[PDB]
């Protein structure tokens, strides 16, 4: 048997590994930036690995256009030829492939977020829909500002064992929360603490708000810093330029009408038309209107 | 006897309606969060549900588009079968009906916010001039600033008797006006304070100032600005977008007006036309333009 | 004799008096805020009251369109049922009439602002040129902001004798720069530190940077913050709308021929054109281009 | 003999040059600036000046446009009646000239900033590729930002021996980072310290995010920040406008493609065509639109 790339079930799962990528784009950098020194998010991980696996026999097993090509020679030819290198490079099991100290096991999963490229090989089934497109580019912003909460945690936390004497930004937060560092690395935020911190100072620095009571500090956290400038205006250039465009996309219906309305209306009046007539004109592009848009 | 939908007193009942609806979208938020534990507010509050009743005899006497239906009975099941449901929900007298405790009864009288529904379903009347839609525009941002003022209380406040040790922003703003709490839970700053700090506060993190003496100190406060950075982004998209477009709508006139001026004083210094034949020509365009429009 | 509106002296006359009200929009706000308790200011606003008075004369022999009217009891009574009470509102010399304290005397000159109307009524001249207009637009920018300093240091000085007790914005600014009121109200900063702290703060608050070394801190001060963040919000999507669209018309020559050169050359990869054949199209259109505009 | 403009020789020396006025434009300010009192800022500046001056060498020998013009009496006049003053200056050896204080002959080589006037003359050539006039863009803003940082860090440091007594940004800066000055007005901050403090400043000021761990406190920091705060509004009004234009026309084949798609989506729809037609009329636009866009 062969499946259908327009298919009902072969749409559903290109909607449905869309999750898995999300998933993946979120619990990824966090498990690798914050949790390094059953368990749901060790079983949900080895699921979501299967389903990925499980997206490579699928990939031998599609039909494509070329025309469609139907002959199971013709489609794995075209996956070696395309992308299954890089499918495969993200979906080795590298927690079990090596036991190799502990901190490059937690790291080298990090490999995963080449399933993003699952999402920017499908955007001809994506970005068709407006409010589909206007969802993905809300994931996008959250994303981004979720990828450099992990990066400036781990800018914040690398300080400390390179030690700075108490001026890099977790030592200020723990000071601000009422829970300071003691001098034998005692005490200290928690986890939500310092991960809630690390994403508000990142919505901060993209979306420009800046409040002040995070600032960067030492030359690595100004640095970085930098850098979310140069990307967080790049990015509302593009992507708050693109919600705005799409908003008016969806808007264009009652944009359009308005203007014709306006043209009708301004007509009406420089030939000052009586009312028996005029209600005829002005309900006639109503009508006219709601049949054709 | 019946009313026509287009008559000048329907007309000018829905825009009272508006100022009615306006009213309830700041009073009630206001009440809710600020005032638990006769008045001017207490009187004006039943008069204003008395015209939100009186609106409801009004749905079971107004005529609709199938042209117009006229007869009660094909009006008023077409009601029922409608909006009927929302206007009547909107209308319970919950500060009557039960003894059932008094915070239970303030807070359940934020069903009221229904009452934003009757100018959803008015859109096609209240959108028709520029004007009011550029004055609905500002109003929905300042709505929004005041509802966020009242959760962004309702969070500062909650973590008192939740104590976080004088972490919170209500700790904060009693240190820097000179009006600290007590240890005992006495003193404080007062309802004014308390309240101008929480819109100045929604509206620096919404317009992205980020003024730096009030910030989001605890974990709930955090992820509260994260929200407000996400409403604040989307709504400067959408509501700075269409003021700059209904802007742009007014000066479209004048926009016009200089591109087709432009062409006819390119095509004067191209041909380079002689002093009098270009008077007839540019004065020609004045009187063809104010003429025409 | 008469003077037509058109002349050479009449448009060097309207560009000057331009001047002269941007003199007026500066120095009347500063000298009623900052120096209430001859001088160089004194003789130089005695010789601009003097012009100001000089164009009420230019008024009245002034010629107007209905064809041009030229008789001086046409173009007499026409000035008076027009703009002349306002124009003398403008002119009338309180300052010398009076012989009732100097506190009042001082403000009262604050009616000179009506000199703005007389930028308003000739928009005609002065929106022509597009170099002209998107200077206009910077300096009503530069001259709002200068507006709320002065409102911004009326309200933090009014709240000195109507005492706070050590908590608006110039004891914080006492503090800041090394010069604290004392004990017995002496001391503090000069006009320059307080004029040079107003005016930061106010494009700190309209272009949405907020520094946060000033910031309001009594309510008076945070109602006045969220007046200038509503207006600072319709002035960006306003005017630096209309200077992103004044640029964009500068530019339009340049973004038209883009837009062509790459219709031509789209055409040319498309047919895959001999580079023989290619030269001369890609030459001839430069030509025309170039030629036409 | 004689250089050809068009030929490929020619096409790839104005794209080096390019990169080496970049180089000028970053190192010539930051060493006026930072470095005021062979190793690779001096070789490389050797290097640098050597082909700057071989360029005018090129610029004596290249053909130009009056139909294309080639006798070297004919090119020579030509450069001499244009551009050969601002060449010469751009390239004496003022640093071999003179031997009268150390400070002017180190600011003396400023002159070298004429450079960015031959990037200025063949903006005809960079502007033609749509990732080369958007790498520009980012290059003019991440060069202003840092000619910015250079004036920033020139004022902060001028008020130290013309003494503040302890109010400039250069004091609180040795008090954050554990760094303080010596009573003695020296120590305190490295050159790392205090340039990354300056950029991220700058972009702090440009970008809008004012994060208020650095704020301007003396009066020529106040009237600086004014000032920056002018050039970052008329900047964000014009480079990421035009960046964000850019991005929409890289994005315009798919922007037609999806309103062409709509179109017809729309025109499917209000027909309500069978499928075994439908899918021949949807099919049929995405092969025209890939045959010719």
């Amino acid at each position: 048997w062969t499946i259908l790339h327009y298919s009902p079930f072969k749409a559903v799962w290109d909607w449905l590994i869309l999750l898995l990528v999300i998933y993946t784009a979120v619990f990824t950098p966090y498990s690798a930036a914050f949790l390094l020194k059953c368990q749901p998010l060790a079983v949900v991980d080895l699921i979501v690995d299967i389903m990925f696996i499980v997206d490579i026999l699928i990939n031998f097993r599609t039909t494509y256009v070329n025309e469609v090509v139907s002959h199971p020679g013709r489609i794995a030819v075209h996956y070696f030829k395309g992308w299954f290198l890089i499918d495969m490079v993200a979906a080795i099991p590298f927690d079990l492939l090596i036991f190799g100290s502990e901190e490059l096991i937690g790291l080298l999963k990090t490999a995963r977020l080449l399933r993003l490229v699952r999402v920017a090989r499908k955007l001809d089934r994506y970005s068709e829909y407006g409010a589909a497109v206007l969802f993905l580019l809300m994931c996008t912003f959250a994303l981004i500002a979720h990828w450099l909460a992990c990066i400036w945690y781990a800018i914040g936390n690398m300080e400390q064992p390179h030690m700075d004497s108490r001026i890099g930004w977790l030592h200020n937060l723990g000071d601000q929360i009422g829970k300071p560092y003691n001098s034998s690395g005692l005490g200290g935020p928690s986890i939500k603490d310092k991960y809630v911190t690390a994403l508000y100072f990142t919505f901060s620095s993209l979306t420009s708000v800046g409040f002040g009571n995070v600032s960067p500090n030492t030359n690595s956290e100004k640095i970085f810093s930098i850098c979310v400038m140069l990307i967080g205006s790049l990015m509302y250039a593009s992507i708050f330029g693109n919600v705005s465009a799409i908003i008016q996309r969806l808007y264009s219906g009652t944009a359009r009408y308005h203007t014709q309305m306006l043209r009708v209306r301004e007509f009406i009046r420089f030939h000052q038309i009586p009312n028996p007539l005029r209600q005829r004109l002005e309900e006639y592009f109503q009508h006219a209107w709601s049949y054709t848009n």
